[PDB]
Formats: C-alpha cells, sequence, structure tokens
C-alpha cells in the first residue's frame, strides 16, 4: 500500500505527529516511508526478516525495528544492525524474562507490545523502553493511554488498523503512531 500508507504518512504528520512508524512485509514499501521521511520501520519468516533488515540499514534507516514472541529471532535482528526488539507479549512473566535476556544482550531500544494495560505497565516497572498499545476500542485506548502516562510512561506507541483510533491518539499525545502498509 505505498499509495495508502503514504497517505496516512502524510495526514499524521499535519495533525502533528513527530514519530510515525510504518509496518510492512515490503521492504520497498518501507523504503517508500523512509524517503518519506518516516521515522520508524517495522519489518513485519527469519532469513527474509534478517534480509529486509540488511537493505533497511544499507539505505541508511536510522530505527529499525523487528517484532518476534521469541527473543533467539530478536537476537538475531540485534546482531544484524536492528534497532528496536518488538517482545510481543501475551504472557507477563514470559515477557518479563525477554526483556531481561535482550537487554544483557545490550539492546539499548525494547519495545513491548499487548492489548493489556497491565503487561505493559509490568515492562514499564522493568525498564521497557516503548509500550505498544495494541488498539482494537477508541475508548480503550484513551483510557490505557492516559493510565500508562500517569504511571509514568515516556514512550506510549498505538497500533491500530482503524485510522479513527490512530488520529485520536495523537490527539490524545501518544508519542507514537503506528501505520499499517
Ligand atoms: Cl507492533
Amino acid at each position: 500500500d505505498v499509495d495508502e500508507m503514504l497517505k496516512q504518512v502524510e495526514i499524521l504528520r499535519r495533525l502533528g505527529a513527530k514519530q510515525i512508524a510504518v509496518r510492512s512485509d515490503d521492504w520497498r514499501i518501507l523504503q517508500e516511508a523512509l524517503k518519506k521521511g518516516g521515522d520508524i520501520l517495522i519489518v513485519d519468516d527469519v532469513d527474509e526478516m534478517l534480509k529486509q533488515v540488511e537493505i533497511l540499514r544499507r539505505l541508511g534507516a536510522k530505527q529499525i525495528a523487528v517484532r518476534s514472541d521469541d527473543w533467539r529471532i530478536l537476537q538475531e535482528a540485534l546482531k544484524k544492525g536492528g534497532d528496536i526488539l518488538i517482545v510481543d507479549a501475551t504472557d507477563v512473566d514470559e515477557m518479563l524474562k525477554q526483556v531481561e535476556i535482550l537487554r544483557r544482550l545490550g539492546a539499548k531500544q525494547i519495545a513491548v507490545r499487548s492489548d493489556d494495560w497491565r503487561i505493559l505497565q509490568e515492562a514499564l516497572k522493568k525498564g521497557g523502553d516503548i509500550l505498544i498499545v495494541d488498539a482494537t476500542d477508541v475508548d480503550e485506548m484513551l483510557k490505557q493511554v492516559e493510565i500508562l502516562r500517569r504511571l509514568g510512561a515516556k514512550q506510549i506507541a498505538v497500533r491500530s488498523d482503524d485510522w479513527r483510533i490512530l488520529q485520536e491518539a495523537l490527539k490524545k499525545g501518544g508519542d507514537i503512531l503506528i501505520v499499517d502498509a
């Protein structure tokens, strides 16, 4: 969706978003995001993921993110030049373990994704850098963003396939807006 992603990135920039992330499986879509000024490129198969990280690295992308529920894959991504490691969280204790492991591998930017703000709060307490609210309902999203902010979160991302939710997240003060491509 080079056209439809370009649209959302441009509108979000006009609405005042300072950090826009684009997720896609096609490195050329991410390349188009990079040339458009997208801030974070999210690489959405392990060999294919590693090849995309190398391509984006050599294109000059400064913030390459990789998502996995397997810390071993995130470790491989870090060694090949990934910047932001996104821990896909569904159990609090497994999430806390992965954050510990990746920090000790030298990861300087660890993100945790969940639709449960309580998991995100546990990641915040543990030192997770970016909390990704996985949003389905606009009012639920708004309450989670406020809770995490008041609990001290300083980088809150919102991901949604609903454009209406991304717009409202930005209005509410969400720090990073994640566009699907
Ligand atoms: Cl994500």
